[PDB]
C-alpha cells in the first residue's frame, strides 16, 4: 500500500506553501475588534470521484483516508448521509491530540491540519486582546440553561485550556480540550457557520449538547461567508465532514425517535429564537427538499444548507495531487 494516510502528505511541498499563506490571509486590525481570515476563509475542499475505480481498489483509498470508525458511527446512527435526496459527506482522518477542532476545521476548506497551530493561537490571542463581552454573556446564558452547578471565574479557565502550549498531560495528549463556547468564537473568526454532526447514541456507559449550528453572530450577516463548515463530532473526536463534487446540501432537521426535530443553535437569546429561522438564510442559502418522509409514502419537506463548491486553486488544493497519485497507482494496478 504506496498512498499516503493522509492528503497533505502527497505534496507537503504545497502543504508547506499553504500553512505560510495562512496567518498571511488573516486579517489584524486592533481597536476591539476579533480577529479573522481575509480570503481564504472563503476557501472549501471537495473530495474525489473514489466510485470511479474498481472496488478491490477502493478500500485501499478509503481505509487510508477516510476515518471508518467514526463514518460508521456517524452513520450507523442515522446521523450521517441518512438522506438519499442528498450527497454523501464523507469523514477525514484527524489527528485527535485535543486540537482536532482545529484539524478538521482547516482540513475542511485547506487540506492541510493546524499543524503550525496557527488557528490555535488565533483563538488564544482573540479572547485576550479583543473585546470579548458579547461572547461571555452567550456562554453565561447556554451555561445556566444547563447544569445550575462563581460563572465570573470559569471564563479566564477557559481560555487558558485554549491555551498554545501543553497543558497539564490528560492522558499523555498534546494539546488541552475545547468546547462550544470555543467553537462558536472559531465561526465568529472565519465569519462562517460551523455545523457539527454530533454523536446521539450514548446508552449504556457510565450528556453534551455539543452538535448543531455555529454562527458567526459577533458578526453581521451576508457580509460574512454564508456557506457551513461541517464537521462530525463522535467520541471525543472532530472530523471535517467533506461534501464531494443530486445537488449539495446539509439537512438542518434531526431523524430521532420518529420525527424531524430541528438542529440546536447555540448560544441565543430569548429575541433570537424567533429570528432563528430568519438568521439562517441570512447565514446560510436555506432550500427546502423533499426528503423521503416517515416510510408508508409521504415525501417529508424539511430545510437545508446548500454547501460550498470547491474553489481552492491548485496553487494551495492538495486532493488534485493526490487523486494523481491514486491514478498513477491504479495504473501499476492494471500492468498487473
Amino acid at each position: 500500500q504506496l498512498l499516503p494516510q493522509a492528503l497533505y502528505l502527497s505534496n507537503m511541498r504545497k502543504a508547506v506553501k499553504i500553512r505560510e499563506r495562512t496567518p498571511e490571509d488573516i486579517f489584524k486590525p486592533t481597536n476591539g475588534i476579533i480577529y479573522h481570515f481575509k480570503t481564504m476563509h472563503r476557501y472549501t475542499l471537495e473530495m474525489f470521484r473514489t466510485c470511479q475505480f474498481c472496488p478491490q481498489f477502493r478500500e485501499i483509498i478509503h481505509k487510508a483516508l477516510i476515518d471508518r470508525s467514526v463514518q460508521a458511527s456517524l452513520e450507523s446512527q442515522k446521523k450521517l448521509n441518512w438522506c438519499r435526496e442528498v450527497r454523501k459527506l464523507v469523514a477525514l482522518k484527524t489527528n485527535g491530540d485535543g486540537n482536532c477542532l482545529m484539524h478538521a476545521a482547516c482540513q475542511y476548506m485547506w487540506g492541510v491540519q493546524d499543524t503550525d497551530l496557527v488557528l490555535r493561537k488565533a483563538l488564544c490571542s482573540t479572547l485576550k486582546e479583543t473585546d470579548t463581552r458579547n461572547f461571555k454573556f452567550r456562554w453565561q446564558l447556554e451555561s445556566l440553561k444547563s447544569q445550575e452547578f462563581n460563572w465570573n471565574d470559569e471564563w479566564d479557565n477557559l481560555v487558558k485550556m485554549a491555551s498554545a502550549d501543553t497543558p497539564a498531560a490528560r492522558s499523555g495528549l498534546q494539546y488541552n480540550s475545547l468546547e462550544e463556547i470555543h467553537i462558536f468564537v472559531l465561526s465568529n473568526i472565519l465569519r462562517r457557520p460551523i455545523i457539527v454532526i454530533s454523536d446521539k447514541m450514548l446508552r449504556s456507559l457510565e450528556p453534551l449538547k455539543v452538535g448543531g449550528i455555529y454562527l458567526p453572530l459577533h458578526w453581521p450577516a451576508q457580509e460574512c461567508y454564508r456557506y457551513p463548515i461541517v464537521l462530525g463530532y463522535d467520541s471525543q473526536h472532530f472530523v471535517p465532514l467533506v461534501t464531494l463534487k443530486e445537488l449539495r446540501a446539509v439537512p438542518l432537521v434531526n431523524r430521532d425517535r420518529g420525527r424531524f426535530e430541528d438542529l440546536k443553535v447555540h448560544f441565543l437569546t430569548d429575541p433570537e429564537n424567533e429570528m432563528k429561522e430568519k438568521l439562517l438564510k441570512e447565514y446560510l442559502i436555506v432550500m427546502e427538499i423533499p426528503v423521503q418522509g416517515w416510510d408508508h409514502g409521504t415525501t417529508h419537506l424539511i430545510n437545508a444548507a446548500k454547501l460550498d463548491e470547491a474553489n481552492l486553486p491548485k496553487e494551495i488544493n492538495l486532493v488534485d495531487d493526490y487523486f494523481e497519485l491514486v491514478q498513477h497507482e491504479y495504473k501499476k494496478w492494471q500492468e498487473n
